[PDB]
């Protein structure tokens, strides 16, 4: 009886912009502990599983979990305890049949996926074992490769820039340890260059720079700089780069055309899909781009085959609010031949039981898996053990400034030693959806 859940307990806390989320705790009869806390998505995909919020205007702007976290102790607890804590798989379904929504719309997926991370925590603690392994199995040993969000754009920059994020990405690195270092290495030439300019160096909710940049262009070319003044090559052998290009957010719902004039102000391109293909892959023919996330907008099926017809041997074409982390648009894009990659947003869905389907289906389809985080993180560093998990090869978990990053890098790097000579680092062979 020792495994048996006693005890799940939610609690409103922060996330990393200072906006409410909740954390879990589960509790099993012999005193084993696991705590989930959930992140947050700034701009959330049209398909994302429900993310519950107060509306309550007078606390936090109505952004209070307060309501979430009653369905934690109210409803779910009920259901829950009682079973024992390793069986993931059961308990994240009948918290899916509880619920009763397709979109986890009436519990919430905050208040779910916060159990069922907190339960998987317990059962990893009950067996006494790395939580990498409890999920994974004992085939784990690869560290991701980072991709490192390290300049931004698109909304929130005021430089005249469509692309969310710009990202370097140390595939040449022997360790996920060098990789790491690289990276940071990297980010403080960037920042030092960008003082000498005269540009803001503070960071976005991100940790990364959003600089008043002359474009896309000087951008790129400031990363480039900062990777040589770092000492490092641009290219397989050293440092690529990737785009979050986050297109739904400058997509005209009604013209169905991608609208730079949007972030880069007016008389900026305004593409066709056919045109944003083009202008993508002009980019990759000019630079060392390794991956493009949302190239092209989350609904747009037909662009999205044509990006991948012309890229996507060449380049990693990543979606992310085009799946939202879902199998039901993944198996899709599977079939139509959309994408070669998926970014994994366990929030996005709501179970770590649905998230590591979505994973699998996607490696059986040749697709790379990129775990990810939300831009509202928090100290939980549950992604980095997902990665190392199922050998993913990829993460996308934030610059090289803030906590809410950097305890997903600090995780990875305890989950390298602890591995020791196991510890395998593919670079730029976890491309193997480019036949790396």
């Amino acid at each position: 009886h020792m495994s048996i859940i006693t005890d799940v307990y939610a609690r409103e806390v922060l996330d990393s912009r200072g906006n409410p989320t909740l954390e879990v705790e589960v509790y099993t009869e012999s005193g084993a502990f696991g705590r989930g806390m959930v992140p947050s998505g700034a701009s959330t995909g049209e398909h994302e599983a429900v993310e519950l919020r107060d509306g309550d205007k007078s606390r936090y702007l109505g952004l209070g979990t307060q309501k979430a976290v009653d369905n934690v102790n109210n409803i779910i607890a009920k259901a829950i305890i009682g079973y024992d804590v390793r069986d993931q798989q059961a308990i994240d379904r009948a918290m899916i049949a509880l619920d009763g929504t397709p979109n986890k719309g009436k519990l919430g997926a905050n208040a779910i996926l916060g159990v069922s991370i907190a339960v998987a925590r317990a059962a990893a603690d009950y067996l006494e074992v790395p939580l990498y392994t409890y999920l994974g199995g004992f085939n784990t040993k690869v560290l991701p490769t980072p991709m490192m969000n390290i300049i931004n754009g698109g909304s929130h920059s005021d430089a005249p820039i469509a692309f969310q994020e710009f990202m370097i990405m140390p595939v040449g690195a022997p360790t996920f340890k060098e990789g790491l270092r690289w990276g940071a290495e990297v980010f403080h030439a960037l920042k030092k260059i960008l003082k000498e300019r005269g540009l803001v160096t503070a960071v976005g909710d991100e940790g990364g720079f959003a600089p008043k940049f002359e474009g896309t262009e000087d951008g790129v070319e400031t990363i480039l700089k900062a990777i040589e003044a770092a000492g490092y090559e641009a290219g397989e052998n050293g440092i690529m780069i990737g785009f979050d290009c986050a297109s739904s957010e400058f997509y005209d719902k009604e013209r169905k055309v991608y609208d730079y004039t949007k972030f880069e102000g007016e008389g900026a391109a305004v593409r066709t899909s056919a045109e944003q293909v083009d202008y993508l892959e002009e980019l990759v023919n000019k630079y060392p781009i390794i991956t493009i996330e949302d190239g092209m907008d989350e609904n747009d099926w037909d662009g999205w085959k044509v990006l991948t017809e012309r890229l996507g041997a060449r380049v990693q074409l990543v979606g992310d609010d085009f799946f939202v982390t879902n199998t039901e648009y993944l198996a899709r894009g599977i079939k139509e031949n959309a994408a070669n990659s998926i970014l994994i947003k366990v929030n996005q869905i709501g179970t770590l039981t649905e998230t590591f389907e979505a994973i699998e289906m996607a490696k059986e389809a040749g697709y790379t898996a990129v775990v990810s985080h939300r831009s509202g993180e928090t100290e939980d560093s549950t992604i980095a053990d997902i990665a190392v998990a199922t050998n993913a090869g990829q993460i996308k978990t934030g610059s090289l400034s803030r906590t809410d990053r950097i305890a997903k890098y600090n995780q990875l790097l305890r989950i390298e030693d602890q591995l020791g000579e196991v510890a395998q680092y593919k670079g730029i062979k976890s491309f193997y959806n480019l036949k790396k």
